[PDB]
């Protein structure tokens, strides 16, 4: 439908508006004309995402895609609005679906930037585990290497995978997480071991909340490019920052960004990155929630 197009994408440029960055039509409008199927309200997940720092000029959106739909980065290429990075990453999501059980699928890009990244989603009764995802024959090395890591601190379930074809990076987002893995000792040991920021004491409260973790790897080295504790909740003043700007910036768009499903709170999805030199914040204002996100909201909230 034209029409959910249109509506989808103004409240793109409302949340891009809050933070003073400009849409370029011609990259996202392709997009969504592409997959204007599955914007329509009801069974669709739409996220439009803020970052703090190096990020904070940008402006991400995620948009949910059911599996009937097809492979959707194949969608892309072959609708020629990506160029195939020619490396292992173009058949990641592929062989994904090929190996695994998926469960829905989800498209990513930026406003200025346009398509990204997809994700796939397995069922929540048959995630897989890191042994089974690293058997992927396009899944990076980086997978098995830390695989004895992971199980060390109590990763094991993955709910989902992401795939960035511009990084060319994978994120695996580790579900049923236990209190011992966010404790304060588990969590700062993990940082050490993978060489990351140390979260300080409003940094370790936040992972303590958070209800899914996920490291950021690559197919060059084996070393975790990254690692981010998300926490869902309808809570606007949720930033895990010291700095006045951020408390400030981030409950301005979660107290303003643009959602559809009147009649219910804002469901929000705030993240801690750290990396080897530093911390930034993000912050996920949902445009389209499911059933899914209020479950969580529900056990996590
Ligand atoms: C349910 C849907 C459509 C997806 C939401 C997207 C999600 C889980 C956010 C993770 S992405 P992100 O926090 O931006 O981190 P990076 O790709 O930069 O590593
Ligand atoms: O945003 C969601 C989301 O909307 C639903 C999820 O199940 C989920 C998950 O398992 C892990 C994440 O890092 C994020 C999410
Ligand atoms: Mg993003």
């Amino acid at each position: 439908e034209a029409a959910d197009v249109e509506r989808v994408y103004a409240a793109m440029e409302e949340a891009a508006g809050l933070l003073g960055v400009a849409c370029a039509r011609d990259k996202i409008y392709p997009l969504l004309s592409t997959f204007q199927d599955t914007l329509v309200e009801g069974g669709s997940v739409v996220v439009f995402s803020m970052a703090s720092g190096r990020h904070s000029t940008e402006l991400d959106f995620s948009i949910s895609v059911p599996t009937s739909h097809g492979d959707p980065y194949a969608t892309v290429v072959e609708k020629g609005l990506f160029p195939a990075t020619g490396h292992p990453v173009d058949d990641l999501l592929a062989d994904t679906q090929k190996h695994l059980p998926v469960s829905m699928f989800a498209i990513d890009g930026e406003v200025t930037g346009g398509f990204k990244k997809t994700y796939a989603f397995f069922p929540t009764d048959n995630m897989p585990g890191v042994a089974e995802l690293s058997a992927i024959p396009s899944m990076p090395p980086a997978v098995a290497e830390n695989a004895e890591l992971f199980a060390r601190y109590g990763l094991d379930k993955v709910q989902m995978t992401s795939m960035d074809y511009k990084k060319r990076q994978v994120n695996l987002y580790f579900s049923e997480l236990s209190a011992q893995t966010l404790e304060a000792e588990s969590v700062l040991a993990l940082v050490r071991e993978l060489g990351l920021h140390v979260p300080n004491e409003l940094g370790l409260k936040f992972c303590k909340r958070s209800f899914s973790v996920y490291p950021t790897l690559n197919w060059e080295t084996g070393k975790i490019d990254r690692l981010c504790f998300a926490v869902i909740s309808n809570d606007p003043t949720l930033v895990p920052s010291s700095d006045e700007g951020d408390i400030e910036k981030f409950h301005n768009y979660a107290t303003k960004a643009p959602y559809a499903y009147v009649g219910e709170k804002r469901t929000l999805v705030y993240g801690l990155t750290l990396s080897p030199k530093e911390e930034y914040y993000k912050l996920g204002a949902y445009y389209h929630i499911t059933d899914v996100q209020r479950g969580l909201l529900k056990a996590f909230d």
